């Protein structure tokens, strides 16, 4: 029900950074810098600007002290300065609230447009950014769990096909999705930069931010993050994983920051840059779709996500999903999942895999 | 209490091989050869003899066709031919049933002694064995999931302290254990070869065999086994993991063979060869003790294990544990576990970690 | 010297495949399939078509039996069917010989244009290709040394600035290069797909093909290839490496096929897709520019490369480089390199690093 | 020939630590702590005591300030206090200078015996040592290049068979060696703890210490050390590697400390604990014996080694090797190596492999 505008879409390069509001800046710094080893581009009493090992733009993450923890903006870099004008014209045509700042909303970004998008999400588009020392060969700084790139965002939204269509018009190409035999869509992944995704839609009450994902070079780097969290005795902040994804084929881990913002660590998905890249649809009941090894998806993964803010700094109202619930149809009392389609052996009914029930 | 014999203990080098009775030989071959990549030393219509990548003795695993799936023998290599005589005298003094075969019980083993030990387990002791091509540099054969060494056995027995004393007198040294503050021992690990263990005791109804473990070179090799099992659509045969252990500090995975014999894949524990190697005791309520990342221990891991045979080839009667159950005290309805000792935050009452309950 | 056409450049997606003429098809099959584990998309008595683990187009490599080993075509996929017409007009304006086949030059490719480009190289441009099973999750087929993508080509040409300009007009963006203070350019790297490169120019006598490069997931995959070649007693076919590159930051290995075609295995370079991606220029005397650890560059690496064919199947005549030779200025009798610029300690004069002279 | 004492050999557990005299304690600290990440057990302005990640004894390396860089002591831990008496009796019967100190020669070691051994080397034997925090699960401290264990020493001595016999009488078991077809032995490896070696003999002018080796968990940890040294622009202190060894099958790297003391980093050799462990002999001309991939051995690796001290703190006089030189017979002007025995193809005459001569 979101029409394709006459105005041309801005040419989006990739996800570039997220601005997260955090309640205790010191505790957040402890998590992102001391635990996760992100690199400080700038900090003061209000904000911490962080980047990954291979990044040359000013930052991939802004942490902003605020009264209520929430996503403040998810930023995409566009190809040219003129693409910021294109973004403004596009979202104006859609009837969305927009705000333009010629000198940026955060440090290290220039001319930028923020919008309350049709799904209620605060998107930023920008070209101009302050270049910093690209640390990609600074092996004197490299940590055993080094986060090397920002990879993607993931958004919770009640109507997946509605948001998918909107993002396709915006230029994202769908790479994978999860549906059932009766035509319900539960999740979709879509890209600009030639990886599996730059953002993704998870069916649920929204708008809420599901997670922000960073890449490592190798699988052992993700293992080290888990190991380090056990050593720091904060294993209760490991939410889910580590595992191999079905959708995306990436090795992964989900952890929780001090304000319960979910962060994914991700590596080794595949190239999607060709225009006829084959799309892959998984059945919702396929127990290898989210964790390839069949490990159960923790219930909080389906229920918990971050608030998002409007352009005034206020929390967006949550709209309830009316389509079927992935949690309910797979691990709920009347849910089921299979290892091999049509096989009772290795299937789970009314509970999760590996012998667990929902707590 | 099992008395310490006057006869000297045999000098045991290491665990060497296990003989498992299996019901369908071809199906077992698929698992151990096609899925796991173990190397065939010899096979016929009745048995398959298998060895790991770096082994020079004839085999690390014998699969024997039989009516009832069970452990037939856990075999330990001894230092000299004379240590077989020492083993016979020692077990005779213990009042155990023993059987001596100068030409072995299985192919590729010479003079051998099998015993029904004081815990009801069929142990074998041998020195003589047919050497085979050591494949340790045969990288033309090397699998992405290559199993490189046999590492240990793990035994389920109802009275851990009783068994621990007997194994210590036999010359095994305890490296780690799990106890509570009320005097109960739930598990013990013990070695000869200078890794964390060659065998271990897990509290539970017994005698039953908990598992046999093989090691890989690197953590990615264990990940590959998981990935391959996903590709073969047999993820339902992944029981638990992959993870990082607390006890042993090893990276691990538990999988189930066609007869539900449990196999662990293991890597990167530490050196224990010094005689004053510090013994580590974990509290049973410590949620980082079995999985360091705090992932829940699947209930089947605590309840399921293989039958074992006596020397007549009949299943040993099972004696029920009367000591407290690790399952019940940690993940049962009256259970408890913590992330940080003395912290209510990150503790679990009457359920498992990460949002699950007993299925 | 090469003027920019008024005709619009074809939109090039990425390098896609190379066709190499080989003298003994069975011996070449042994190397690419049995040693390297590439996947067969088609074969007969004259040709083998091969693809990497994550590929969905028909092939990344075609081996064609012929009398003289040579590069027959380096192919790039274009974005649309219409881009093939654009490519034809473009090279026609450049005065280049073109050949258009509506049904393709090799199996699994449709409408295609081959050209003898301004530097004498046989380029192919195509859109249409037969999709095949994408093996990216086929872990039951995954080799310990699995080649996962085709990454790039590398071309030897006598005048690097002349070639660079031509490739820039064609849409390729320079990411890194090697120069000296006197203004000679020795090599340049350039991309379309958002990695360090899709092709590269290496100063030397040309046209010759320096190498075709495939990527692995992890560094250990590359180490396995070396280990395997050791076990096969073909370590003499390991030309150079393994190492870490300075330029590109990739972990790497160079090996030689039966006809001495050079293959690079490559992993873990960085993202270059932003239009203002920072260009990196290294000094030719920096001993960390090619191997980051300062290991010496094998002289054959600088002197040997494959013949290339014209459109008639005849070898292209070679034109000698008149600019300074990288070998001569770094490892030759009158050459030098440094570890730290301006520091004589860790410098090498008239010989290579690590105590070696030219053989 | 060194006679076999009537007195029993001390039961040696393993190599335990080395004491190296260094000329600038601060510069050595930067190398061993800052670059390499070893853990400080104790330090003052005269000495730094260092241990590996998984160690529980007080230290694996003592750096002692002094006027001439040299080995002061190579220490082996013995099984019981009584074994220190046995070692004293054993070396006294050998006619060797001994010194016994009930309170140790260095901090954190108790009753200890130091000897000037028959080959001129300062050996220490001890049981008593101060236990420290075993850091094996301190992943909060874990470096991307983490050194996890002390693995072995390597000694340069002119007469290898002479030394080998002495070490065998002492209880070391030979695992691998290098010989030629004319009866010359160039090197031998021997163990107590069940890895390939605890010490080794390299033929050359001696006594000199060739190197001390530390283990990592995985091959990428060794890669990271190289990468870090490149980032620190100290790649000139990488002497040789990284590589795969033929002998030992271990992945390796050799680096040089501020006083040119050689340190090897080493991982993933095999189990040798069985008393009939198959002994492997390589031919000296086999180009895969030292580097399995055929990479050339740096001439400094054959010529350079550390001074060793006597018990009075004076440099031991060097005795020249009269047997053939491994350098000369393989990579010298009159040397030879092969890839495949008997095959001229892939062989090297009067030069090193991969296109190099000696600089
Ligand atoms: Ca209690
Ligand atoms: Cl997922
Ligand atoms: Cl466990
Ligand atoms: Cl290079
Ligand atoms: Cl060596
Ligand atoms: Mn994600
Ligand atoms: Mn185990
Ligand atoms: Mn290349
Ligand atoms: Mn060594």
């Amino acid at each position: 029900e979101i029409p394709k505008p006459v105005a041309p879409a801005p040419d989006i390069l990739r996800c570039a950074y997220a601005e997260l509001v955090v309640t205790d800046l010191a505790k957040s710094r402890n998590f992102y810098v001391d635990v996760l080893g992100l690199h400080v581009s700038y900090e003061d009493e209000n904000q911490i600007y962080l980047r990954s090992f291979e990044e040359f733009i000013h930052h991939n993450l802004v942490l902003t002290k605020g009264p209520v923890a929430a996503l403040k903006a998810m930023a995409f870099r566009v190809r040219t300065p003129e693409d910021v004008d294109k973004a403004e014209a596009y979202y104006q045509e859609l009837g969305c609230r927009t705000e333009r700042r010629k000198d940026g909303f955060v440090k290290g970004i220039g001319d930028a447009l923020r919008v309350e998008d049709p799904l209620g999400f605060p998107y930023e588009f920008f070209f101009e950014t302050t270049h910093v020392e690209r640390l990609h060969m600074r092996y004197d700084l490299y940590s055993a769990g080094e986060l090397v790139r920002l990879d993607h965002f993931n958004q919770v939204t009640p109507d997946v096909p509605r948001g998918r269509k909107y993002l396709e018009d915006l230029g994202f190409r769908v790479t994978e999705d999860i549906q059932d035999d009766e035509g319900t869509t539960y999740a979709a992944w879509m890209h600009r930069k030639g990886t599996v995704h730059d953002t993704a839609l998870t069916g649920g009450n929204g708008p809420r931010l599901h997670h922000v994902a960073f890449s490592t070079h190798e699988k052992h780097n993700i293992i080290q993050i888990c190991d380090k969290m056990g050593a720091l005795r904060i294993s209760d902040r490991i939410e889910r994983g580590p595992g191999r994804h079905g959708v995306s084929n990436a090795f992964y881990l989900y952890i929780l920051d001090p304000d319960n913002h979910r962060i994914e660590i991700y590596t080794q998905d595949y190239y999607t840059g060709d225009p006829d890249n084959p799309t892959i649809t998984w059945n919702v009941h396929d127990n290898q779709r989210r964790d390839w090894w069949g490990n159960p998806v923790v219930p909080s993964w389906y229920t918990e996500a971050s608030k998002v803010l409007d352009l005034d700094g206020n929390v967006q109202e949550i709209i309830e999903r009316t389509d079927d619930s992935e949690l309910e149809v797979t691990i709920g009392a009347d849910g089921f999942s299979f290892t091999r389609a049509g096989d009772e052996d290795g299937s789970y009914h009314g509970q999760a895999s590996k012998g667990f029930k929902l707590g």
